């Protein structure tokens, strides 16, 4: 249990070697989530990356949310992928928030703040709770199988993890600021593993 | 009879069975109306959409708001149709609020807050009161014949009426949100029946 | 003599039957003058249209304020052009303000609070005091004659005008809604027939 | 000498006869100088023009600031230009102050209140203190011998003129028009004469 | 040993000869370092040009930065170069920060008080302490071997440096304008030689 307020992680070359483990005490399956989370790089006009990577024993992409170039972000839940256009990149740090919720099959996808449409992904499914959490590469296993053309070049932090959805409210206080208590991964107390040349430092966005 | 204060429905998937019905206290024959709603939908550059269905026995296009593709706004009281086009699509909630009067003939279709010119149509009609006002799906017959390419996919709310034209002066203050009470559809006291696959949840927008 | 604050006029359709003319309660040769006016028009794109047409028995275009399309304002005193380019269209109401003064020969044309360069027309010409003035069309004889294809589809308010040149402290109260006191036509105390499609109706801009 | 405070000169008109030309009470010659005015005009896209021509009898262009069609401003002391180029053309009145100084050829060149970089002209040269200075037409003579397709039509004022550099604090007060005391050309007690079709008039600009 | 407060550096024209030589006793080898300067040219679009040039007799780009046409800011460590692209240029001043880290490898660009995303360069390499520190010429030897084509025209000031990597928080207290004490190049106690065309002047930023 280490709290790593204002610090973020750092991949400063393209490997695929150098991931973080995220670990999170595992449980019943999820009904529903929500994963916020800043990042920062300029992969975004050249090639594809690995955001947040969710994978089973048996399903490598559980959740899984990724970059994919000329199209925009992609967000995928047990092996079901939806995806969320951008027309234009941003040159600047990002905060994202999404979440699923089972019930309904209803997906939101906020960036700095402001919400996506609503859209429909894996209505009636469980997210297995025997996971493997991956930030800085992509699994094709559990745990592995890594490709170096979707590792994530630059900076990421304040990953977050709820097994609920968060309301437009609580979203805001998230993306601006101010106290809150995640159930699933906690960043001001988060149990992680470093592999590779992966660095901590002092976070670039406020 | 619910107050949907801060509530949207959301359409999340394309079909042409997913809607809600909105019940008004109709009574007296239409000389004058005002629709004002929130939608948020990525449809835009891809196909036509209806925004507001109302429908009655003699005309399934007696009210209907709808979005042209490489148009713009296609407004059409009792079957006949004027075009308000826009040139560039704004990837964002939109708030609308359109009137007519029958006396004049005047139109007015006003996009977040801002008024486009006055125009003319159908002066000297009378829009039927027995109807069936549909969200999400554009009426062939009433309360039914739906297209799914017509269907909207998105999130619509905030969705008023009243039997007469608004001024500039309240147009405003139903922009801003400031105190009003519409006396045909009140969005703090809806009466509606759900069908198909829609949800209620916390609006996107503010 | 009506108090015509907060309203403006409405040409909802093309025709060359609806108009209105302004009388002033004057006949004083005019050596200099200042014409300031709103209107909102979706137009400009598509073709020209008369704003403001001021004819004598001996003059058809004696003050013209005319839009061409694909040029901009065009200015006419005495059957003598000047032309003020616009490069791009505003699609919103817009409030313009224009004087002439004999002694000099110079034009001012004010857009929304901003002045255009001062030019040179008709100097020591004198505009004729017994006149037809008219909105909405464009006359080719003293109170008739108008062209269809030359008419103002949309609003037009505010209308005032002096019989000698407004400061640029002037213009600038005008613009900013401070108060003033017009001594040839006064939108507050306002003398006026209306022909054909014309409304009365609250004014869209603030 | 007259105060004329918020008052321009005017050129309503291209011609080759409309100048003014303002009298400096100079005596020795100039190691630097510093020149701030207003102006506007609607040329820049069509022709070259002079905005403030100063000349000896030994050199016509001893200190001219130009407009160069399709390059931007043009500076000249003692017959030698630079360039400060303008990739878009402002549509509005400008502000420019411009300075001058002998020991290093340093040039200034401020543009509504904001520096260009620093530029190099005339380093050791001396400007002459016997001089001719017109608005409105470019000098080929000692006071004469104007070209019409170089004429300033349009607004020029605020001309105002020391015989040092001024500092960035204080172009920032010209620019502000906060107090100031030039010991050249002082706009507040100008003394000048006028030839041809040019008017005194309120300042367009605030 | 001056005081440079509120003054830059002026190299008003292209040279092989104009620079600035920054004096200080380095004994430690460098295993991280911050650099922190404004700068302001017009050159952007015309040609590449250095910045900030340190060498060593091993190595004549051992700290480089440096502006390439088309292309954006480089930035060199011990002859390695990255880049960090720039499509758009700013005319007008702007204040850059730069930081290596031996440890990591991690460099960071600050521009205006914004971070660009975190590269790698030159893990593991120490900068040598026997430096040649120049202003306004790029070197192709130590302390000499300029090309005019790489020269600085234009303003540049606030050059300090230190032996450590300036913290987010930090750099905000310089970009800002907080007090700060750094400890290799203090602008405010700066030794310096200077040959050919260089001034001091008042500074143009604030
Ligand atoms: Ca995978
Ligand atoms: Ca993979
Ligand atoms: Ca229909
Ligand atoms: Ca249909
Ligand atoms: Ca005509
Ligand atoms: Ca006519
Ligand atoms: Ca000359
Ligand atoms: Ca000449
Ligand atoms: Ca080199
Ligand atoms: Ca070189
Ligand atoms: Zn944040």
């Amino acid at each position: 249990q280490t709290d790593m307020s204002r610090k973020a992680f750092v991949f400063p070359k393209e490997s695929d070697t150098s991931y973080v483990s995220l670990k999170a005490p595992l449980t019943k399956p999820l009904k529903a989530f929500t994963v916020c989370l800043h990042f920062y790089t300029e992969l975004s006009s050249t090639r594809g990356y690995s955001i947040f990577s969710y994978a089973t024993k048996r399903q490598d992409n559980e959740i899984l949310i990724f970059w994919s170039k000329d199209i925009g972000y992609s967000f995928t839940v047990g092996g079901s992928e939806i995806l969320f256009e951008v027309p234009e990149v941003t040159v600047a740090p990002v905060h994202i928030c999404t979440s699923w919720e089972s019930a309904s099959g209803i997906v939101e996808f906020w960036v700095d703040g402001k919400p996506r449409v609503r859209k429909s992904l894996k209505k009636g499914y469980t997210v297995g709770a025997e996971a493997s959490i991956i930030l800085g590469q992509e699994q094709d296993s559990f745990g592995g199988n890594f490709e170096g053309s979707q590792s994530l070049v630059g900076d990421i932090g304040n990953v977050n993890m709820w097994d609920f959805v968060l309301s437009p409210d609580e979203i805001n206080t998230i993306y601006l600021g101010g106290p809150f208590s995640p159930n699933v991964l906690n960043w001001r107390a988060l149990k992680y593993e470093v592999q590779g040349e992966v660095f901590t430092k002092p976070q670039l966005w406020p």
